[PDB]
């Protein structure tokens, strides 16, 4: 039985030998550095009386992934003031009130709130919805826009029913219950698949959509079994509905293992911890850890999914290490303890390119300390 049933969350740092007091302190120190740290470390910036944003330091913009990530970090750490500031920013500047993207969020804007392009990034919407359901369950609903449960249901309504609402498109393909890369294109991004979140959408979303969310959970677990390489455990950034790498796109070649694909190992391991439904998830976690067991983080590259290294280095090697270590929630092989200790000894990234690494880092620090939890009711 998973943590959803038992209420017990594995403290992998404690199992590795770290003291409960040091683990708590390290998690609180990670939060303080990311949200209130110095100018070379922090990624959260308050705005006036009631807003705040998560800055993509590398691109000098604010992304719906990043805002939704910040809200999930905040609710898991019981930080309601920061949650409400991030949510108010996303609600005020990024969420569409009309047109083909009604109730979706512009995927990026300038820090001042100016939208840069109207189209969404579906992984943003699913983190916004999960974080808002947890806000409702931990803290209770306030007046709009802080009526968390109704806001979450409104987002997931649009995710499934946008084509009925007007000229746009839903974020899930109805015929196969799989999330799409963007509403308009007929392929997916394996890192967007969160079967563990869809299990909870099946409990918390509008009653009419609960059967769909439960089928989406099963379809996504099966989809990941097709998308992850059976030898290396590596997955492509973009994949066809059948799990093979999607064709080269106008904006780049996403057939390889790079930034987006890092989250797959993290997502598989958390579904295993929460629901414990697909034992393949243990072997997938063992495979990716075995692949990286003898590779230095400073030497991480782009890889073909069959494990051929490019000369090109990883842009977010600390992010990749974080997701490899989060796989210890599921992995039972010879490398699981080593990755937990290597992660413990790795500090937050600093400087211009810190954003993506530091988001993935914080979620691993939550999960390995036993603090990435389901908030029920």
């Amino acid at each position: 039985k998973g943590a959803y049933d038992t209420g017990t969350y594995a403290n992998l740092f404690q199992r590795s030998g770290y003291r409960e007091d040091e683990i708590k302190a390290r998690l609180e120190q990670t939060w303080n550095d990311l949200f209130y740290g110095d100018e070379h470390t922090r990624i959260y910036y308050p705005v006036g009386d009631d807003k705040g944003y998560m800055l993509d330091t590398g691109n000098d913009d604010v992304r719906s992934e990043g805002m939704s990530y910040g809200m999930m970090m905040a609710v898991q750490m019981d930080k309601k003031h920061e949650f409400d500031r991030l949510w108010n920013y996303a609600y005020t500047y990024m969420q569409h009130t009309e047109g083909r993207y009604k109730d979706y969020f512009a995927w990026h804007c300038k820090p001042d709130g100016t939208r840069l392009s109207p189209g969404p990034a579906p992984d943003g919407e699913e983190f916004f919805a999960m974080a808002l359901f947890f806000a409702s369950n931990r803290w209770g609903d306030g007046p709009a826009p802080y009526d968390y449960q109704a806001q979450a249901r409104k987002i997931l309504h649009a995710c499934l029913h946008q084509g009925e609402q007007g000229e746009g498109d839903p974020m899930w393909e109805p015929s196969n219950r799989l999330i799409k890369f963007i509403p308009e294109l007929p392929f997916s991004d394996p890192s967007y698949h969160l079967p563990h979140f869809y299990e909870l959408f099946a409990q918390y979303a509008n009653e009419q959509d609960r059967t769909f969310w439960k089928e989406a959970a099963e379809a996504s677990r099966a989809y990941l079994r097709t998308a992850c390489h059976p030898v290396t455990g590596l997955s492509p950034e973009y994949a066809n509905y059948d799990g093979t790498p999607a064709p080269v796109q106008l904006h780049g070649d996403f057939r390889h293992f790079y930034s987006d694909a890092y989250r797959v190992a993290a997502n598989v391991a958390l579904d295993w911890e929460w629901f414990r439904k697909d034992p393949w998830q243990v072997q997938q976690s063992n495979r990716i850890q075995a692949f990286f067991s003898d590779i230095d983080v400073s030497d991480y590259r782009r890889y073909t999914i069959e494990g051929e290294p490019f000369n090109e280095p990883a842009a977010s090697p600390v992010g990749l290490l974080a997701t490899n270590a989060m796989a210890s929630l599921a992995a039972d092989g010879p490398d699981a303890d080593s990755f937990v200790k290597r992660f413990w000894n790795t500090p937050l990234r600093q400087g211009k390119r810190r954003y993506y690494d530091n988001c993935l880092y914080f979620f691993t620090m939550l999960a390995l300390s036993g603090n990435y939890r389901v908030y029920q009711q």
